Order: structure tokens, then C-alpha cells, then sequence
């Protein structure tokens, strides 16, 4: 991909979910019209998803330290990546993924 | 220890070495005393040693980064830990061991 990431020729599927609609009350008499009337509803529960990932162990002679992605030593107003005041989770900045360093 | 480290009961024993001295030529007629004259000498070879070490996973829920030693991210002119022009080995500054934090 452009965004990054990893192209897939068989991605994973997309879930898809609706709630079942309820009609209200229909009339008595017959009506051929398709019933234009629901109760209104939501529904709410809980999903969970695991993925298991493999790493390609990093194993290289470099003598000196590498960088590292480290958060900042001093102090600061309040704490990144978590929460605020009013409870606003906030993250300050992007973090790339690549550091670690490799002989081309 | 004071300096820090690990204090042992036991230490790991002290190697000793030294040249077994060579007397020189001494007279043809006996003499009671011990022979004063030596050939000078000295020697060189390579000496190798290998420490098996244990470690304490380091296992936390911490959600935000934690601090961690890096080098610097900026030129300089040059490569810390590294060779100088005229190779003097240099190393800029100490290395503490405590970075990763636990709750107490």
C-alpha cells in the first residue's frame, strides 16, 4: 500500500452487523404497502481480537548503542499517552517503527 | 560494595603470572651467594575469558513509553563509543543501569 502496511490478496474479511428490525404494530386490515413503521433501537456488547505476530529477532555486531524510542526525561505538564484532566487520552506524536539499524 | 556491584564470599580466585627468571652466565668458581644477573625478558600472548550471565525478564503493564538509553539522535562530529582521527579509543559519558521503571 501507499499508507504503509502490508498488501494482502486475501485480506482479512469484513464483519458486517445489523440489528434485526422490529416492526411496530401493523393495522388490522390487510395493507400491500411494505410496513414503514419500527421500533426505535440499539444494541451495545463486547468484541475481542487477538493477533498472533512473528518478529525477525534483531542479531547485529554494531559496536556503539543504536537509537532508541525513548520518552522524554524531563518533566513535562502532564503525561503522554495518557490521559488529561477531563479524560481526554491523547497521544503528542507519531511514532515511526524504524531505528534499529542494518548493514545494507 | 560501596562502588557497587555484587559483594561474594567466595570471589572468583586471582590469577597470577610471572616470567620464570633466566639466570645469566654465572662464574666458573663457586660462589655463595645467589646469582645477581638476569636476562631480560619479557612475554606476550592471549588471554580469554567468558561470563554466563542470568537475567530477570523485565514483565510490566506500564501503558505509556518508557525511558530508555539512546544515543543521540544529532551529528556530531564524531561517532560516540567509537575511534577518534588518531585511534584513541573514547568513551563520553557513563552508563547507568536503571532506565525501566517497577512499581514499588
Amino acid at each position: 500500500p501507499l499508507m504503509g502496511g502490508f498488501g494482502l490478496k486475501h485480506p482479512p474479511p469484513q464483519i458486517l452487523i445489523k440489528n434485526t428490525p422490529v416492526p411496530a404494530d401493523p393495522p388490522t386490515t390487510f395493507s400491500q404497502a411494505k410496513l414503514a413503521s419500527f421500533i426505535t433501537q440499539y444494541s451495545t456488547g463486547q468484541v475481542s481480537v487477538e493477533i498472533e505476530w512473528e518478529l525477525q529477532k534483531e542479531n547485529s555486531k554494531r559496536w556503539n548503542p543504536e537509537i532508541q524510542y525513548t520518552s522524554n526525561y524531563y518533566k513535562s505538564t502532564n503525561v503522554d499517552f495518557a490521559v488529561n484532566t477531563e479524560g481526554t487520552y491523547s497521544e503528542p506524536r507519531p511514532i515511526g517503527t524504524r531505528y534499529l539499524t542494518r548493514n545494507l
